[PDB]
């Protein structure tokens, strides 16, 4: 559950957020290209996945083979940024069950697309935020 994120850890972190992300949206793309922007103003960013096109679709494939990569944090900027195919180096089938874990988590908290921004309160961003108004909204709300 808690165990299964990719955590983009923040030097000194204030804040720590929770997102829904699906590699083929275009606003988790602009989101993980600015994790450098997030982490420099103290915001750590954990990564749960949430294909759109289901938990057995081929997207949800893609997910599996970056949570399954040998270093899942760059299997998922070549994915994000660059639109590599990525190729799953430990057995896919342990992170198959992952992904749809993740999809039934944000089915069950109600999330209506992607990214699906939770804050430490529990409240609820809908969408891409730039660092700088998602600080904003971390100080207003924490
Ligand atoms: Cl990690
Ligand atoms: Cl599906
Ligand atoms: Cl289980």
């Amino acid at each position: 559950a808690q165990d299964s994120m990719i955590e983009f850890k923040a030097p000194n972190e204030k804040y720590a957020i929770t997102v829904f992300t699906d590699i083929t949206c275009g606003y988790c793309v602009r989101l993980h290209s600015q994790i450098k922007e997030y982490n420099d103003l103290g915001i750590t960013v954990r990564y749960l996945a949430y294909p759109r096109q289901g938990p057995q679709g081929q997207v949800a494939d893609q997910m599996a083979a970056i949570w399954c990569s040998n270093d899942p944090k760059a299997a998922m900027h070549d994915a994000k940024v660059n639109r590599k195919t990525i190729t799953a180096d430990k057995d896919i089938a342990q992170c198959q069950k992952t992904i749809a874990q993740h999809y039934m988590l944000g089915h069950e908290l109600g999330i209506s697309g992607t990214p699906a921004i939770f804050l430490p309160n529990g409240e609820m961003v809908g969408g891409y935020l730039p660092a700088p108004q998602l600080l904003q909204r971390l100080q207003a709300t924490q």
